[PDB]
């Protein structure tokens, strides 16, 4: 199964943070493709509902240490 979610991520301090978030979250269960935009300050994540969810992904980003809030 495939669903998309946009999570606004504030505090992505330089491309280092962007890359780190993108790479780590990509490897979390359920996540398939992910595109983290610094310009829009958000993570556009494609994931499987059965494995993970928007709130879980927000939780993971928050655990890494970024101000994550569900956008759509």
């Amino acid at each position: 199964l495939t669903q998309e979610t946009v999570i606004n991520i504030d505090g992505m301090t330089c491309n280092s943070c962007v890359q780190s978030i993108e790479g780590v979250i990509s490897k979390k269960p359920g996540v398939k493709s992910i595109r983290v935009s610094l310009a829009n300050s958000n993570g556009t994540v494609e994931y499987d509902p059965l494995l993970t969810s928007p709130e879980t992904l927000r939780g993971a980003i928050e655990d890494m240490g970024f101000d994550a809030t569900l956008s759509d």
